[PDB]
């Protein structure tokens, strides 16, 4: 079966890695607005519907192609999805809109075994995102992997607070706290990056994306076999966990110092080592019109002893030096504005290794 | 658990009645072309996008609520889906088309057990045609059932075969003797009334909106508690099996004279019945815009001794009399022009049973 893989650090033999072409500027609507950080809303205001400045896209692609050198080097087969012009204007009978980009296959695939999952999305300018990623998915189903669609959201006004009083990520983090998010519960909707697997646990959040029907339709599609548990974070990221509570062995797991887990003493009791990335270096002014800094820590491993970090990331690249962990610097400086890292930008397929239980 | 049910035929609690309301002609592209008589092509060409004749869905949505009135008084939790105008265009990046309505549950949804499964579809027109379902699935999905929706097509150009020879229904019997759809293989698509249950075993056919990897999705999402047998039939229906192969209790099935099953000596050496059904007296003036008169026996069984059957079709009810098959004779000519009778209309959510084995 070319599709298997339980966690995210059996040996990788074969992943899905994004594309930066034709990325376009979502519009800016409720949803964009409360995942995204206040400096970048006027861009968003006045460049939604277009595309992402094209000479910066230019060396995101360069960075990735790269990228896909190395992985190819370190044995890895690499897949990317079909080239797409995003900025095409769809209309369902709910709302209309353009799209985004198909350069994070994180955030709409998860592999879980040998099934292949698509995330039901919750943003309107990604309702169509799958389209890049069917020519793979049906090439691995014909190869016998099991093949799921979570169900797709109406997107209707219903899900989303078109009034979320948030004005700043400070008002944010506080309605977060009190259980407030920009979706409601009124159908399923998630991005698979609120997802993080440990074999038999698979650990996920509800944030401004990921709802907890969400949570409970994987819950209730996995079980027996997998059991999924929802996390909580101070401050947490908006959307995504990946580069909050990245899981890089059986038992180890990098914790972003800014937005501490709540249930931590789950993970201490069960004699897991959390380890926390020292700062980022990245320059304040390089332009990340999604996610934050943190993206540091958004590495994804080759196996248990290496890592692919950014190679501009120096201090986190010493942490992993120090634990024995084989560092494989890469700069993807101008695709980290996209919104990801290395864990973000690609979707493991297969790994090498079997089932089983690190939670005890 | 709201949803539960193994078969046609254990004693109904609880089912969905669809809706004519707002009912559009479908445009006249090639996979309706392939899935309609001749007579009517002029008819869709002229209509299409337009409502169906409004003098003809009063009489239609008369006779549903009468059918609802008959189903709730033997005892039957009635739930319809919601309300909507099908004119709506809609655009997906790869077409765009009107809807068709909401009028047969039996195309859309199929129960196995405690799941709910969405069919992908293979109309353009009826790429949306979920949305009237949702507000009830949500439901039961809040109460605990299961809920699947199968891959979503995109139902590009490459899933039609533009120049299917058709010119006649002959012609379409003979290439579909060849093997040859207006479906191709480019991605699984199928409708749920192309399968039936009969427990542990469902059959399923390859239809002109069924093709092999929307079976084979079936069969590799269903294994191994369920296996997905496929059978064909001489001169078949273009779409659902319903009206050709009616399994009507443990062990007995109504099998269509105009289309004998290829297999059906796998049936008759499992010891199973086979009940040839008188012919349909319905009048050939009456205008039945999709599907045929063999309707009379795309009967719902209240029970394996409760069947509801059209109240015009004199012959079949005496046939089901002499069997000690009770008739609960419903009037729905005018609901039959729009593509179906009983099996049709509805979607069985609830059955009082356990799951079994009836072919050994």
């Amino acid at each position: 079966c070319p599709v298997s893989s339980y966690n995210e650090w059996d040996p990788l033999e074969e992943v899905i890695v994004g594309r930066a072409e034709n990325a376009c500027v979502p519009p800016f609507t409720i949803e964009v607005k409360a995942n995204t950080y206040e400096k970048y809303w006027p861009f968003y205001q006045k460049q939604g519907g277009h595309y992402f400045p094209k000479d910066h896209l230019k060396k995101a692609v360069a960075e990735i192609e790269e990228m896909c050198n190395i992985l190819k080097t370190e044995g890895v087969t690499v897949r990317r999805p079909d080239p797409i012009d995003w900025s095409l204007k769809y209309k369902t009978p709910d709302f209309e809109s353009t799209g985004l980009y198909s350069a994070m296959p994180r955030d709409i695939l998860i592999v879980v075994g040998n099934e292949i999952i698509e995330a039901p999305m919750a943003w309107r300018s990604r309702f169509f995102e799958y389209r890049a990623y069917r020519s793979i998915i049906k090439d691995y189903f014909h190869r016998g992997a099991k093949w799921t669609t979570a169900p797709k959201p109406t997107m209707a006004d219903e899900l989303y607070n078109q009034d979320y009083p948030i004005h700043s990520v400070e008002d944010r983090h506080k309605l977060a706290a009190q259980g407030k998010f920009v979706t409601t519960e009124f159908e399923p909707c998630f991005d698979a990056a609120d997802f993080i697997r440990a074999g038999r646990d698979i650990f996920a959040q509800r944030s401004q994306v990921t709802n907890y029907l969400g949570i409970e339709w994987m819950r209730r599609h996995l079980a027996p076999d997998y059991r999924v548990h929802i996390i909580s974070f101070k401050d947490p990221n908006p959307m995504h966990i990946d580069a909050t509570f990245n899981i890089i062995g059986p038992g180890i797991v990098l914790s972003n110092p800014d937005r501490p887990c709540h249930q931590i003493d789950l993970f201490k009791k069960a004699g897991w080592t959390i380890i926390t990335p020292p700062t980022p270096i990245i320059p304040d002014d390089h332009p990340l019109w999604m996610s934050s800094k943190w993206l540091s820590m958004n590495v994804l491993m080759l196996d248990e002893k290496r890592v692919m970090v950014d190679a501009n990331e120096v201090p986190i690249q010493k942490m992993f030096e120090k634990l024995g962990i084989t560092t494989i610097k890469v700069n993807i400086r101008n695709a980290n504005s996209l919104g990801g890292g290395f864990h973000c930008w690609t979707c493991d397929v297969r790994r090498r290794g079997t089932l089983q239980s690190y939670l005890d």
